[PDB]
Parts: C-alpha cells; sequence; structure tokens
C-alpha cells in the first residue's frame, strides 16, 4: 500500500495540476467568504439589517464549503496548502452595486469549480467529478438565489421604501423565489 | 341496457353538439392552465415570487378542473377527445397587462361554461346543468378574486414598492378580499 | 454583470442549440403527461380503476417534471418557450397494447434527456449535466417500473381475472417490484 | 296566512300535477329499495356475500332517499300519499343480468326525477328544481358507480374466479372507480 503526499494510505494518485487547481479553489471559496463578510458589514453600516444577516450567514456557509474541499484533499491523501488571503472589496456606492458584485462572486465560484471539473475530466479523475457534482448543483441554486436578490433590488430602482421592504424580507428568511 | 359511445352502460344519450361543446370546454380549461403556467414563468423571470407561486397553483388547479370534466364524460358514457393545445401567450409589457389577460382568461372560461350550459338547457340535459352549477359558482369566486388582484395591481400604478408589497401578500396566501 | 435572454442576471451563457433542445424536452414531458391522462381515461372507460388511478398520478408527476425544467431555464436566465402540444394517442385494442405504448413513452422521455445530455457535454455545460443526472436516475427507476407493469400485464395473457388482480394491486399502490 | 293541503301554513301553492308526480316518484324510490333488497337476497343465495352487503346498503339508502322526498312534501305543506308497492323482480339467470337490471333501475330513478324537474320548470316551481338539483347530482354518481360494477362483472365474462375477486372487492367497500 502506497503513501500519499499527506502521509495517508493512497487509493489513487492525483495529477499535480489537478491538486494545485483544488488548492486554488479553496482560496477562491475562502475569498468569497471574506467578501460576504465585507458585504455584511457594509449593509450593517447602513442599517440594512436583513441584508447584514443574510451576508453574515453566506460568509459562514462559504467557509464551510471551503472546509469541505480541505476534507476531500485529506480523503484523497493529498496535501492541503492554505494560502494567503487577499483583502476583500469593501466599498460600494449603492446596494444595487453591492448585489452585482455578490452575484459575480457566486458565478466566479462556479467558474472555478467548472475549471477544476474540466481538469479532472482530462485526467479521468472520476472521484473528483463525482465529488464536485453536488457542489455544482448547489451553485445553480445559489446563482438562482443571487439573481433573485439582485433583480429584486434593481426593481426597487433605489427607492428606500422598497429597499426597506426587501430588507425585512431577508430578515424573515425570505431569500429565494420559493 | 344500451352501450354509450365510450363502451360503458348508457344511462341517457347525449346530443352530439353538446358532447362537442364539452370536449371543446376541456380544451379551454387546459389552455387556461398552460396560460397560467406561462404567467407564472413571466413573474418568476422578474423576481415576482408571490405572483409566480400564485399562478403556479392556478395552473395546477385549472388542470384539475379540466380533468373533472373528463370524468363527467366518463360518467355519461361519452367519448373523450383530448385535442391539440395551442401555445399560450408568453409576453407582456407590465404586470398590470398580465393581470388583465389573466382576468380575461377567467371570464372567458366562464363564458365557455355558460355556452355549454345553454346548449344543455336547449337539449333538456338536466344532468349537465346540475354538473355545471357548482363550477359556475366557483367561477364567480374566481372572477371576484382576479378582479381583486387586477384592481390592486392597477392601484399600485406601476410603483415597484407597491408591487413588492402585493407580491409578498400573494406569497403569504393573501389572494382574496376575505 | 450581463443580462441573460430572459432578463435576469446571467451566470454563464448557454448555447442556443442546447437551449432549443431543453425547450423541446419540456414539450416531450408535457406530451408524456397528456398521454398518461389519455391512458387514465382509457382505463377508466373499461372499469380498470387501479390503472386509471396510476396513470392519473403519472400524468400529474410528468407535468411536475416538465415544470422542473422550466425552473432550470429560469435559473439559467434563459427564455422559456411553451410550445403547441400535439393531441395524444387515445385508442388501444388491449391493456397490453396500452402498457407497451406507456413503456415506449417512458423510454422515449429518457432518450430525449440523453440527447440533451450529449449536447450539454459537447458544449461543456456542466451545470446542465449535473441538473440532468438525478432526472436520468429517476428515469431508470421509471423504466424499471413500467417494464414491471407491462411484464405483469403480458403475463396475464389477456385473462380478465388476472387483469382484475393486477388492477387491485395498482389501486393499493403496489406499482413496483419493491 | 293560508293553509296547505296537509294543514300546515302554506308558503306557496303547488300545482296538483306536480304534486302527483312527486308522490309517484316516492313510489319509484320505494320500489327501487325493495328491488335492491331482492337483489341482495339473490346474491346471498349464491354466496356472493360482498354483493349481498352492497345491495343491502343500497336498499337502505334508497329508502332514505324516498323519505327525503316525503319530508319535502311536508315542508311544502302538501299531502303525502304512500302508495301500494309492487312486488320486485326476484329471478335472474346470472349476476351480469342482475347488474344490468340494477343499472336500469338507477337510470329509471333519474328519469323519474327528470320528469318531475321538467314539470316543476313548466310551473315555475323554483323550490322544487332547487330541491332536486343535489339529488340529480347524486344520481350521476350512482349511475357512474353502477356502470362501473356492471362493467367489471361483464369483464369477468362469467368466470367464477373473477366474480369471487369482485365479490371480495365489494365486501371491502371498493365499490367505485375512486
Ligand atoms: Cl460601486
Ligand atoms: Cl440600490
Ligand atoms: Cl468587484
Ligand atoms: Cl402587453
Ligand atoms: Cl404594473
Ligand atoms: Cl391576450
Ligand atoms: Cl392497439
Ligand atoms: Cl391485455
Ligand atoms: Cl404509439
Ligand atoms: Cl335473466
Ligand atoms: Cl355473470
Ligand atoms: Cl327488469
Ligand atoms: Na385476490
Amino acid at each position: 500500500v502506497a503513501q500519499g503526499p499527506n502521509g495517508r494510505a493512497l487509493a489513487e494518485s492525483m495529477n499535480p495540476d489537478l491538486l494545485s487547481a483544488i488548492q486554488q479553489h479553496i482560496s477562491i471559496e475562502r475569498y468569497a467568504s471574506v467578501t460576504y463578510l465585507a458585504m455584511s458589514i457594509w449593509c450593517a453600516e447602513r442599517e440594512l439589517a436583513g441584508f447584514y444577516q443574510f451576508f453574515d450567514g453566506e460568509a459562514k456557509d462559504e467557509q464551510s464549503h471551503a472546509v469541505h474541499f480541505t476534507q476531500y484533499l485529506i480523503a484523497r491523501s493529498q496535501s492541503n496548502d492554505l494560502q494567503t488571503l487577499d483583502a476583500p472589496r469593501q466599498n460600494w456606492d449603492s446596494l444595487a452595486s453591492l448585489m452585482a458584485t455578490a452575484f459575480q462572486m457566486e458565478a466566479d465560484t462556479t467558474s472555478s469549480i467548472q475549471s477544476v471539473y474540466a481538469l479532472a475530466e482530462r485526467n479521468s479523475d472520476t472521484r473528483t467529478t463525482v465529488f464536485l457534482d453536488p457542489l455544482i448543483d448547489a451553485q445553480i441554486q445559489s446563482e438562482d438565489q443571487f439573481a433573485y436578490l439582485l433583480g429584486r433590488v434593481k426593481f426597487a430602482n433605489g427607492d428606500p421604501t422598497a429597499l426597506l421592504v426587501i430588507d425585512n424580507e431577508l430578515r424573515a428568511g425570505q431569500t429565494q423565489r420559493g
């Protein structure tokens, strides 16, 4: 029985380019997490309490997704390499601009997963594509949700009354089309 | 004991013009159903989640009404003839325009029932007028409900804030005067 | 942030040939639904109450599958296009012939999903293959179920006693090998 | 305040031809009741216990329908006139022949109600047509049920095994398409 790079028994070797891509994706999810924290703070500073609570939860959930990936590398007997984390964006001129960045961040997270997926396919790493399948499904739902929140905020057209109504929706947990 | 056109024992023959009118009405209700599905999609595309949920339920209910009619033809030992279904209207410039089409669709459904009713009276088919009586009563309530939703949306006068408030009413199930 | 063809924020553009294939598949599932409705009526006309109840439920379930696809197009910011629905087949000389058509309809539904799947793979649309994976799994179970019902009816070899026994099985909800 | 023919206060006089038609209809329902009793006995004599239980209940229900009509005449301050009751048919060569007579009896009961209904319409007696409306609706369901039982028995094609299976269905209360 062979030993993998992290010292555990190795079921199947992993291509180093694929390993590097997964470690980079962990950084992307950690960066999404701190970005959602920054967004939660921006909303709290403007008394948008429902948006603050929503993004606080998204920050925690994105970190969990990142840790889920570190557990996969452990399971594959591959080394983890936690990287320097860039500072997030922290300034927006409007809630609509913030929500556009949030949607972009979610789509970019999926794009990173897709790039890992394609590299796994090139290397015939079926464990990795199977591992990623439910995470892509969750990203479809998250993209649908962030398009809903962004579209509702854009519909408000900067009216504070409409934004207070949506803020109260989010505080109540009404965050998707349902 | 005589056999009816669908092969079952026949309690009382039905005039072929009346049979054709009932088969056409089934098509009208099936068309109302797919129209409400189209409306649910239009609302979902604009993040009007409460209207999306309302019309999704109306689509399912209208299909049930259609099947209720197919069961009556079975009970009368008459043949069913499921017809080609036209594609629904799918484009509107405003929610107010959509709700006007929805109200028109409900009134047109009643008008079709009324035309069947009058033909049953001409043929002295008391089973059919009795069968239709509670369906007309339900249509009165549905017309009252759709006039309420259309009138509330028109009262909003295109203000997004007002439309978000009404959208949340519908998501909560507040869909009638009560 | 770009806008998709249905107006919502766009996470990733979709190839128009793939979009057309998904819209066509929605029509296939809607056609399966009305076909199962036609089958439910045919069975009801012959007092096969368990088969009537089974196909009535299959009609409702197939419509739900169709709506599930419309929701995916919404989530991908793609336009829906609800199409004209052909009239279903409505006449069979025997229950065994009906069940053969039902099995064929289920296999043809899977074949349509497979064709969408292959087109998604050609375009590297991993969101769509992930979305389709559980629907293919459900189709495997449905094909297994319809092969069971068709095989049991063929085993009956046209004996009315055997068909009454199977009819009572279906009324009781005994519709699979288990 | 005027007194009606039975001595009670009279809300609205009733045409004597209509009164005679209602008294005759009470006899028809009483005759249906004793006919169903005769059928229950015929089935019991042949150990068709489920059919015996079904027709025993139909006999009791038909008598209740008859009494319902006597209560309407009381409510309209009209005289009741309970008539001589003919002896029922009591001999059949097969269960299929019995079920045909049962279906005919149900259709003939509806026909009698229809004749009362038309006479009420000619006399503009809206109380009577309103009273009859739910009874016609129940007759539609009863005709549907008796067509189901007759059709299932005919499907059996005289096979004792099939008739025992249907007999057990009826004993269990499985008496309609559902
Ligand atoms: Cl900005
Ligand atoms: Cl804004
Ligand atoms: Cl940015
Ligand atoms: Cl318009
Ligand atoms: Cl509007
Ligand atoms: Cl229109
Ligand atoms: Cl055939
Ligand atoms: Cl067969
Ligand atoms: Cl076919
Ligand atoms: Cl006889
Ligand atoms: Cl027989
Ligand atoms: Cl007779
Ligand atoms: Na049995």
